[PDB]
This record gives C-alpha cells, sequence and structure tokens, in this order.
DNA sequence: GCCG
DNA sequence: CAGTACG
DNA sequence: CGGCCGATACTG
C-alpha cells in the first residue's frame, strides 16, 4: 500500500457509515480504499485521483484534504454512537439492525449487552468468545485444523477431498478463520456426510459450539461454528466448513477462496455479459426481470476447473495469491 | 459513497 | 419474511 | 434513476 496515510481515514468512515445501516454509502468508501491500496503509486494530485476507477469527484476531493491538510475534517462530526455501534456489531450473529436496537434500548457497553440484553443463541456464544472471535491465528493453526477435519472426514470415507480455502489458500500468513471445502470425486459420496462428520468431531471434543448447522436437513450446506486444538494455550477459532458435489466443485472453491470483494467483482463481470456466478455455478443467457435480478435459469456451463470459470467470463487466470481484494 |  | 452471515 | 453478488445459506 502506497497510500496507507489515506486509506486509514477513509477506513473510519467506510467503518462508521457501515455500523450505522448505509451499506452502499459503505461500499463506495470500501471499494475506493480497495482501489488506493491497489495503486502501483502514490496518489498526489485532484485528477489523479478521479483517473482511477472508485473514485468520483467527492471522493477525490476528500482525497486532496488529506494528502493538504493532514487531515479530514469529516472524521471530527461522526456521531458519538459509532463506537459503540461497533462495539455491538462486532458480536458475532448481531449486526446494524440489533446493535441500533440496543443502542437506542440505552445499552452502551458489553456489560449491558451480557446482564440486560435478550441474545439469540448465536450472540451469546458470539460474546462468549467476543475477543477471540476478533483475533486471527497463524496459518500453521489453520493447517492443523484443516487435518483434524480432513482426518476425521476420510476416517469414514477416504475418498473425500478436503481443501483449505479462504485467506489460507490465498496464502496469507494468519487467518481469521479456517474455510474447509468438502466434497468427493464420485459426485455422490458427499450426500449426508455432515452428521457423521460433526458428531465425530464432537466425540473428540474438537467443536466447542454451533452457530449454524440445519443438521435436521440432509442437505444440510454449511457449518459455522467453533473449535479449539488440545493441549495449553490455545484459542477457540471460528470454523467454516462446506461440503459440496463434486460437479460445482470448482464454482464452490472458486467461491470459498475469495476474497470476498474479488467474488462480487466476478460475479458482477459475468452479470454484464447475460450470466450468472454463484458458488453453485455459472450459467449463460440466465432470465433476468427489470431490476437485474434472475427470475428465470439459463444454462449452467461446464466448469470442471477454475480455469474454466476464468476462461468463460473472458478472463485471464489469476492465482489465488492475486485474487486477495 | 461510484458509475452508467 | 428480516436479519445476519459466508467468500 | 437505480444498481452496487449471490434466483447465495440458516435462523426464528
Ligand atoms: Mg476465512
Ligand atoms: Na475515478
Ligand atoms: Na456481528
Ligand atoms: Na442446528
Amino acid at each position: 500500500n502506497h497510500n496507507l496515510h489515506i486509506t486509514e481515514k477513509l477506513e473510519v468512515l467506510a467503518k462508521a457509515y457501515s455500523v450505522q445501516g448505509d451499506k452502499w454509502r459503505a461500499l463506495g468508501y470500501a471499494k475506493a480504499i480497495n482501489a488506493l491500496k491497489s495503486f502501483h503509486k502514490p496518489v498526489t494530485s485532484y485528477q489523479e485521483a478521479c483517473s482511477i476507477p472508485g473514485i468520483g469527484k467527492r471522493m477525490a476531493e476528500k482525497i486532496i484534504e488529506i494528502l493538504e491538510s493532514g487531515h479530514l475534517r469529516k472524521l471530527d462530526h461522526i456521531s458519538e454512537s459509532v463506537p459503540v455501534l461497533e462495539l455491538f456489531s462486532n458480536i458475532w450473529g448481531a449486526g446494524t439492525k440489533t446493535a441500533q436496537m440496543w443502542y437506542q434500548q440505552g445499552f452502551r457497553s458489553l456489560e449491558d449487552i451480557r446482564s440486560q440484553a435478550s441474545l439469540t443463541t448465536q450472540q451469546a456464544i458470539g460474546l462468549k468468545h467476543y475477543s477471540d472471535f476478533l483475533e486471527r491465528m497463524p496459518r500453521e493453526e489453520a493447517t492443523e485444523i484443516e487435518q483434524t477435519v480432513q482426518k476425521a472426514a476420510q476416517a469414514f470415507n477416504s475418498g473425500l477431498l478436503c481443501v483449505a480455502c479462504g485467506s489460507y489458500r490465498r496464502g496469507k500468513a494468519t487467518c481469521g478463520d479456517v474455510d474447509v471445502l468438502i466434497t468427493h470425486p464420485d459426485g455422490r459420496s458427499h450426500r449426508g456426510i455432515f452428521s457423521r462428520l460433526l458428531d465425530s468431531l464432537r466425540q473428540e471434543g474438537f467443536l466447542t459450539d454451533d452457530l449454524v448447522s440445519q443438521e435436521e436437513n440432509g442437505q444440510q450446506q454449511k457449518y459455522l461454528g467453533v473449535c479449539r486444538l488440545p493441549g495449553p494455550g490455545r484459542r477457540h477459532r471460528r470454523l467454516d466448513i462446506i461440503v459440496v458435489p463434486y460437479s460445482e466443485f470448482a464454482c464452490a472453491l472458486l467461491y470459498f477462496t475469495g476474497s470476498a470483494h474479488f467474488n462480487r467483482s466476478m460475479r458482477a463481470l459475468a452479470k454484464t455479459k447475460g450470466m450468472s456466478l454463484s458458488e453453485h455455478a455459472l450459467s449463460t443467457a440466465v432470465v433476468r426481470n427489470t431490476h437485474g435480478c434472475k427470475v428465470g435459469p439459463g444454462r449452467v456451463l461446464p466448469t470442471p476447473t477454475e480455469k474454466d470459470v476464468f476462461r468463460l467470463l473472458g478472463l485471464p487466470y489469476r492465482e489465488p495469491a492475486e485474487r486477495d481484494w
């Protein structure tokens, strides 16, 4: 990043607008930031800023005030509720709506939430692991976690393919959580395995809490939970597992590898080509309404590998490490 | 907020 | 359904 | 004007 001095200040607003619920304004700032940190050199002039995709007149203004005042006047008028909204929104399971409600109810600290707020089952787990859920783990630990899941899975079916995705696959030094994709080459042995996999991981005491896990449904697609490796000095870590049919392997891997912003940009590109891209598949000639929403099926394109998805979109392939946005 |  | 979440 | 990712996946 050659514009850290700028991106660090815009980050404050982006986050402020986000916790307040102004999602689209927040996105604007976030995409402007993803652009500056991705710039091949430091910005210097107002015009030079406007030439950058993702930065408009207003944003360019703010960029000059920073390079031209070392500061930004807007950061001094942010509501006093923001810090608290961010404190609350950082509880897993609580978003802008819940944070704003708690604030309106007079709550101002986690002690207030703990003693007076009504919490959903997920939020109670989020609060209990508040600090741990904000920490990142060394990638070496992510490996240990992936291996624990892989071994348990292959224990009852040696053919199961398990791959750590997310920031881990993108080669980052640390990871926020561990994303494990599980599928099977025969395109069938993946069905109804969550029940066995989870209880196995539970038997060894690996899983400590469950956030999202529809186990009554044999069609369960994901498990979002908490785990902890054995031994001293271990922290509770977020574990996200998805089981997918082999025919959707490439799209699921591309999805689960991210980054999130990379996925969104790629999906937006596919749409401009009359296609649709998701973790399930890439389709061409889909039917959309007057608002751009898909309301009719197109034709699912053959995508045995990630490269195929890039190729079909007229895009040069990009290693996972280069999808870090 | 940005962009068409 | 609205809310929150995953990348 | 109006989309900004996903006809995305759970929860209650
Ligand atoms: Mg991750
Ligand atoms: Na621009
Ligand atoms: Na949250
Ligand atoms: Na459940």
